[PDB]
């Protein structure tokens, strides 16, 4: 089904084998400040995402400033947690940081259309770019035809830039730029994504529109993530974005068993 | 999509609004005798699955020993929460005194082949009967085939007794005479049921196949249950039976959101 591996320096991620999990780091600055109590904290949390089935970290992040914060906790992790690190920036200079740090993959919320020289850092140290769906508005047309339109002109940004079709992953861009009723939508039709020919990953987790179904706090939306992440994958995809790395990794992997990947 | 309602005598159960939840109502039996400390924690299980969202509630029982047990348990469930309940039997005695008692839907987990008479008990009180696939055997020629013929001769053995095709129900038999792999191969191709024209019950609650999955004892089963739940409303199921009501309504209620539903 996938004819290549995402290669991830070190790290070698296969494709077919499982749905892979992204485990969402929180990243709780310290209010003082790299300090000790929130860099400790961050590598705490991806050690216990590393334990329960995560595959990659996910780590966010004033453009200086975000440097200072982001870049001493991807040290940190990568030396003290054995896994790919994604660096959840839109800005280039972020990126370029967090991969001189020890980044292994870059999550851009914008898909190299906030700041296009992203994708030239991608192309460089040649890693894995994830191209999210967003748009400064909701003014949609056809929502699936102009996301994977949107999605497209991501891609052609990415490639004009210099990067491999083998280091580009897509995301829908699940609540953003898209109303509830919407989101809906783009998960009811997920699967079309996967005419562009790469690999896609799903980012739900928590978000406003799985309480605006169920009618739940953020503290209470792990049965509608898992709901998500199912469909998800039935769909398709071949990463999961998710805060609760234990739970969703079981579903996950249940999911694999059922659907027979 | 269902052209008509599924009629339970005081209760009607819409099929195209929602997955409908039934709920696996614990009967724990006292070990002195329908004494008040079975009967009570029947009532108070039965009570706080319908405050978290069960649609139904399923009751389960030496036949006249059996109907002793089930009996008390129908008549103050019936009383005190007001749903329909399912009498999980396979015998036709038992299925008569359930209806009797108050119970609206039988539960055949071996599809009017175990005790033909049982349908038409169903076609007399008219109500609803739930055809589980099962067999004596794991002899599969075709798995998908074999299980959907099967199921035909329990549809012909219920219509040659009475039974109006708006009171049947189906149900793949999943934990039933099958194989792990064979559980997996029935989950991934479920929507198959949906050629036969009824609704469709899920029952995949805790069960083995999923501990054989996930590596995980029955009380840890609930996101590989969560998973198959999903998958199953996604191929067109009406109805799961759980065990987790709380949970599995939630991620039911998204699943319908998702989907249309
Ligand atoms: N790829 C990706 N990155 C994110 N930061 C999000 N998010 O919600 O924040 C997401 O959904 N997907
Ligand atoms: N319809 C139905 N009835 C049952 N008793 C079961 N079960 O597992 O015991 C089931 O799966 N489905």
């Amino acid at each position: 089904k996938w004819d290549y591996d995402l290669r991830c320096g070190e790290y070698t991620l296969n494709l077919n084998e499982k749905t892979l999990i992204m485990g969402i780091l929180n990243v709780t600055p310290d209010s003082f400040s790299g300090s000790y109590n929130e860099v400790d904290a961050a590598v705490r949390h991806a050690k216990e995402m590393r334990d329960e089935g995560a595959h990659i970290i996910d780590i966010g992040g004033s453009v200086e400033e975000e440097i200072k914060r982001v870049v001493p906790m991807i040290q940190a992790v990568s030396k003290e947690v054995k896994l790919p690190i994604s660096i959840d920036t839109y800005k280039a200079e972020v990126a370029k940081q967090a991969i001189e740090a020890g980044a292994h993959i870059i999550n851009d919320i914008w898909g190299a259309k906030a700041e296009p020289k992203i994708a030239e850092v991608a192309a460089h140290y040649d890693v894995p770019i994830i191209l999210m769906h967003n748009r400064d508005n909701m003014n949609y047309r056809n929502l699936m035809a102009d996301m994977i339109a949107d999605l497209y002109d991501s891609i052609k940004i990415a490639k004009d830039a210099g990067v491999r079709d083998e280091n580009i992953i897509l995301d829908p861009g699940i609540g953003f730029a898209k109303t509830p009723e919407q989101n809906l939508e783009a998960m009811r039709n997920l699967e079309q994504l996967n005419v562009l020919g790469y690999p896609v990953l799903l980012g739900t987790s928590r978000k406003s529109f799985i309480g605006h179904v169920l009618d739940l706090p953020v503290e209470e939306r792990l049965e509608g993530t898992g709901a998500t992440v199912c469909l998800g994958i039935e769909k398709g995809c071949e990463f999961v974005r998710v805060h609760d790395v234990k739970e969703m990794s079981r579903m996950a992997k249940m999911m694999d068993a059922m659907i027979g990947k």
